[PDB]
C-alpha cells in the first residue's frame, strides 16, 4: 500500500497491429456482414 500503480497504461504494444486488429478491408463473412 505504497507503490506507484496509479492510472494504468493504454494503447497496447506495437503499432496498429496486423493480427485481428482493425483487420478486414472489405465485407467479411463468417459471423460478420455490413460491418468491418
Amino acid at each position: 500500500w505504497e507503490w506507484p500503480w496509479n492510472r494504468k497504461p493504454t494503447k497496447f504494444p506495437i503499432p496498429s497491429p496486423n493480427p485481428r486488429d482493425k483487420w478486414c478491408r472489405l465485407n467479411l463473412g463468417p459471423a460478420w456482414g455490413g460491418r468491418c
